[PDB]
């Protein structure tokens, strides 16, 4: 998902002047794929932990791949 | 920020999360909102040097190997 309106207002705020639609629906893709990235790697660590509640810290240590 | 949380909680649901915490919901939505920017800016100086000001697909597209 993540929908695209809220992505385009994240690229405005980077500092675009103008922001095709194409830019905003990529823009989307790729922080999806990010998303379930990160999001499975901390599911991971959370199980090799030996955990089932996936925390803060199960994602800041995903994010450093 | 600009993000909704609750796509962001479901993302991590459908990775395979048994149970989420809040603070892990946005932790991931602040993580993505600052990759999100970091990429931008970048697209956004890869426009300008093209000499575009409208931004492209093919700009965050190349600006987003800044994270691979």
């Amino acid at each position: 998902e993540l929908p695209i309106a809220p992505i385009g207002r994240i690229i405005k705020n980077a500092g675009a002047e103008r922001v095709s639609d194409d830019a905003r629906i990529a823009l989307a893709k790729v922080l999806e794929e990010m998303g379930e990235e990160i999001a499975s790697e901390a599911v991971k660590l959370a199980k090799h932990a030996g955990r089932k509640t996936i925390k803060a810290e199960d994602i800041e240590l995903a994010r450093k791949m």
